[PDB]
This record gives C-alpha cells, structure tokens and sequence, in this order.
C-alpha cells in the first residue's frame, strides 16, 4: 500500500558501527555520537499511484529507550522526540517530508545485552483508522572517555600457597593491552590449576527484582607445575581482539555492565580461591 523510508542527510558520508543485535549476529548502522543533530526526511512510496491513502498524520519520533527482558514489552523512554509531519489528511502521490532533530541528547552508549537492551532509533508513523504503518530505523551511539601507575590484587593464604597478579592500569581502553605479572609469594602447597579471566558482569534491575549475567570473556592459563618462591610470570593481555563494549555504571539505574580481572588458583587439594578487582573499560576516540 504504502512504502516508508528513513534517510538521513550525508547518508553515505556519516560513519556507520558494528552492533551486535539479539540473536547474536553483527550489523552495521549509522553512529551517532551525544548532542549530534539528527536530520533526513522520511520518504513515502504509493504502491499504486493508482490509489488514494487515508491518513490521521504523519509523523517522526527520535526515541532512546532501555528494555528489560523480564518485563519485555515494557519500554523504558529516556529521550523522545516528537516532530509531526503532516495533519490528517490524504495521500495522492508518492513524497517525502524533511526533518531535524537538533541537540539530541543521548548520555548513554547503545547495548545488547543477556536480559536488557539499551537502544536508539528513528520511528516513522502514518496513523490510520485500523493499523498505523510504523517504520523504524535503529541508529548505535557511543560514548568517548579520555583519561591521563600499578594495581595489585592477591589469591591465597600467607606462607602457605600465596600468589599475586600485578597489572598496570585501573582503567583501560576497548583496544588496549593489560600488562602485569603473576608474583609467586609462597608455594608451600601444589598448584594444581591457575588462570587469569576478564569477566563481564551484567547486573539488571527490573521491579523488585535484579537479575546477574556472567560471561567469561578471556581465560588466560599459567602453565605447568613448576612454579616457586620468587618466580614471576608476564602476563599480556590484548583486548581488541574480544568483543567488549565500555564499562556501564547504572544506566538509568536500570542495568550496569562491569569488567573484572579474576584470579582463579586451584591447589594440589582440589581447593579453590578465587579474587576478583574491577577494571573500567572505556572507548577511545579515533
């Protein structure tokens, strides 16, 4: 009856981005960074010039919203932008209609995620008596940080099996490179097993209720038994080549996505001690 396209100005001028969508499957979009205005027109296409069409108006929404899995249908707007472009009426040709969003707010990098999705997008809507024609155009938006030592964290008991991770950074880039070193502080015990993980941690508040995803994102295993008082190992660990999105701390308080180094010794008795320190992962801008 009716076809409905979103385009933006400088279509095939303006950088597209990666994003991985709910099936877990990459795509490419339009990136937008926070303040960027937000303009095209959005194109109407008569299936039959040959036809009239009836309408109660037609109109674009810039909208960025959070939804929770767990109360899926249940969007949660934090910005929306309304702009009508056409009163009701009829439609007795194929057209377009120009629109800009300018200062549009987006605080907030887009997400996928196990039980939340933090999305932006372009709706264009032609109200009619029994069904609106909705179309929607997702856009991705990130966020750039900027930032200027050592960190320790330790696993075990003292003089008996005792280990200690050192690395250089609280805070590291989506392609950087952790660097550190694996002190062996006493061996007085067999050690059976040593690793360690980045793990992505994501919390989701939804009602009364929050929900906890983990995802082991890089296990990096220290070999062999022939480890003593004294011994160190270097540890690097190259980030670009994982998938990993900037740390993200109480969205809306709705949901936080957090990475952690995790030490994981297990000794000659099957023990296991575990320490974990978080790490702020942030995005870089070219």
């Amino acid at each position: 009856s009716v076809e409905v396209e979103i385009l933006l100005n400088d279509a095939e001028s303006r950088k597209r981005a990666e994003h991985k969508t709910e099936d877990g499957k990459k795509e490419k979009y339009f990136l937008f960074y926070d303040g960027e205005t937000v303009s095209g027109k959005v194109s109407l296409s008569l299936k039959n010039p040959n036809k009239r069409l009836e309408h109660q108006g037609i109109k674009i929404e810039f909208i960025g919203q959070i939804e929770l899995y767990y109360d899926r249908g249940n969007h949660h707007e934090f910005v929306s932008l309304v702009k009508d472009l056409a009163r009701p009426g009829e439609i007795t040709q194929s057209q377009a209609f120009d629109f800009e969003f300018t200062h549009v707010e987006k605080p907030y990098e887009s997400y996928t995620g196990q039980n939340v999705k933090l999305r932006y997008f372009l709706r264009a809507t032609i109200s009619r008596r029994l069904n609106d024609v909705v179309k929607e155009m997702d856009i991705v938006v990130h966020t750039l940080s900027t930032y200027p030592s050592s960190i320790k964290m330790e696993v075990g008991i003292e003089d008996c099996l005792h280990i200690e991770f050192e690395y250089n950074k609280s805070k590291y880039h989506l392609k950087d490179v952790i660097v550190g070193k694996i002190y062996f502080l006493s061996v007085e015990i067999k050690i059976k097993h040593m690793e360690i993980d980045i793990i992505k941690r994501e919390t989701t508040g939804t009602g009364p209720n929050v929900y906890h995803e983990n995802d082991t994102i890089a296990k990096y295993e220290i070999m062999d038994g022939a480890p003593v008082r004294g011994e160190s190992i270097p540890i690097r660990l190259f980030l670009a080549g994982y998938e990993l999105t900037p740390t993200m701390r109480d969205i809306n308080k709705k949901f936080s996505v957090r990475y952690y180094l995790n030490l994981v010794l297990i000794d000659e008795e099957e023990r296991r001690y575990f320490k974990q320190q978080e790490v702020v992962l942030w995005r870089k801008g070219d």
